[PDB]
């Protein structure tokens, strides 16, 4: 149906655009959690998304809306297509914040190697 | 009340313009007027979007980047950039640009003092809706 397609498209384009920012690639390479927060807090401000998560190459959270969730594993079971196969896609799963529609895209270094992931989501 | 597709396309156009205009990389490239560096940042942003175009203008609305390189160095078209360039507002608008009628989201680019130094416009031609 049109609604979940249209919202999914908005989520996916944010994930693809944000994950490609040279500043974020570098902050992830350095594991600089404060710099990641400085980059993503404004991106959430300017979006109607419920959340934006950043994970490292193993799907451990580098940034979450709730700081207590940083340093724990991402939830829902739908990150491997981005982390392993470098695909960008829409998915629906139940994370820590409840059931949501999310767009996901890998973060990649200069060689193409996956170093992280961005997930941008809207609760149902 | 706006029709569903009108609203949904406006929302993603507006969010792209707000997000892209706030990227530290683009703020610096605009400050330095480095046209090659602007191109290097915006080309990938367009490749990852269903938008018809993305235009970047300086503080006076002269184009620093356009999908048609022949349009770089000429004034933006439509007459709907002042609220962003002067009042620092972000909004959705409909006007005829060089590419034909389009629905576009606009947002200012600002330096660390809040001063407006440019504009991002992300748009969808009506023909293509
Ligand atoms: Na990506
Ligand atoms: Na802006």
């Amino acid at each position: 149906e049109r609604l979940h397609y249209q919202v999914g498209q908005r989520a996916l384009i944010q994930a693809m655009q944000i994950s490609a920012m040279p500043e974020l690639v570098e902050a992830v390479q350095k594991r600089d959690l404060a710099r990641i927060k400085a980059l993503i807090d404004p991106m959430r401000s300017f979006s109607d998304a419920t959340y934006i998560t950043v994970g490292d190459a193993s799907g451990q959270r580098l940034y979450h809306v709730n700081p207590d969730e940083i340093g724990k594993s991402m939830e829902g079971g739908d990150s491997d297509e981005a982390l392993i196969n470098a695909k960008s896609y829409v998915s629906v799963r139940k994370g820590s914040l409840g059931s949501s529609l999310r767009g996901k895209s890998p973060i990649q270094d200069a060689t193409g190697k996956v170093i992280g992931i961005v997930s941008v989501g809207y609760t149902i």
